[PDB]
């Protein structure tokens, strides 16, 4: 083990909880690992999949971003803070990817997984981008049970950020539309007290974190250090308890010990 990976356990020792952890610095494609051939409960980490499987649809059909999906009162679900100005009323699929990826909107993740044809759908696309790890099981919220042991609704630390980097630093999607997730990632609104706080603030970074049971904590991260090629991070967190609460300070501590030397 390096110094780096027993920084990280010794942050999960002090956590009670399980940490996963997956770095990708791109100068030489090297990777720093912690437990990160490790199924976790993605939560809503898993909605950069979703995101970007219409985004890949996009690409041979060129207004598909812009067309208007209804939504219905039954179609609410437990945290809809943009959905629920447009009931009734619609969405695009452009405003619904941002409201899922910026905002951690579940409503805008279910109609995201719709145009997919259903959780099965995104598991698709990860596989023909070749994540071979990644399955989705279930819409929101139930997707975030994060129960010990459950294997629907996983990924390990090390496929999530292969495929995070794949997707906005590699070619898995389009010009356009790497550029336009990378655009959707950067103006997160629910990420400053997780990777974002533990890493340097001249570093420019686009995340989506994850919440859900076990007070599971996710954050994963495209990151462009000062003066040096970009990392992809991956932080996952879920503990003993199904009432636990939220470690977001965890995920800043283990980005704080990822960042020394880059």
């Amino acid at each position: 083990t390096s110094a780096v990976q027993q920084k990280l356990a010794a942050l999960e020792k002090s956590s009670g909880g399980r940490l996963g952890v997956a770095l990708i610095d791109t100068a030489d494609n090297t990777q720093v690992l912690y437990r990160g051939d490790e199924r976790f409960p993605m939560c809503g980490t898993s909605k950069v999949m979703a995101a970007a499987a219409v985004l890949k649809q996009s690409e041979t059909q060129k207004q598909l971003l812009n067309q208007p999906v209804e939504i219905k009162p039954a179609d609410l679900v437990n945290y809809n803070p943009i959905a629920e100005k447009h009931v009734n009323g619609t969405m695009t699929l452009a405003e619904l990817s941002a409201a899922a990826l910026q905002y951690s909107d579940n409503t805008a993740m279910n109609k995201l997984i719709a145009q997919l044809g259903g959780p099965g759908g995104v598991t698709a696309f990860a596989r023909a981008i070749g994540d071979e790890t990644f399955r989705l099981d279930r819409t929101e919220p139930t997707l975030n049970t994060a129960i010990p042991g459950d294997p629907r609704d996983t990924t390990t630390p090390r496929a999530m950020a292969q495929t995070l980097r794949q997707l906005t630093l590699g070619h898995a999607l389009g010009e356009t539309q790497r550029a336009q997730l990378v655009t959707w990632l950067k103006g997160n609104t629910t990420g400053a007290a997780s990777i974002r706080a533990g890493l340097p603030t001249s570093w420019t970074v686009g995340d989506k974190t994850g919440a859900g049971d076990y007070g599971t904590t996710n954050d994963i991260a495209v990151i462009w250090p000062q003066g040096r090629a970009p990392l992809v991070l991956v932080t996952y967190f879920t503990q003993p308890q199904q009432n636990a609460e939220s470690r977001r300070d965890v995920l800043a501590s283990a980005a704080r010990i990822i960042a020394e030397g880059l």
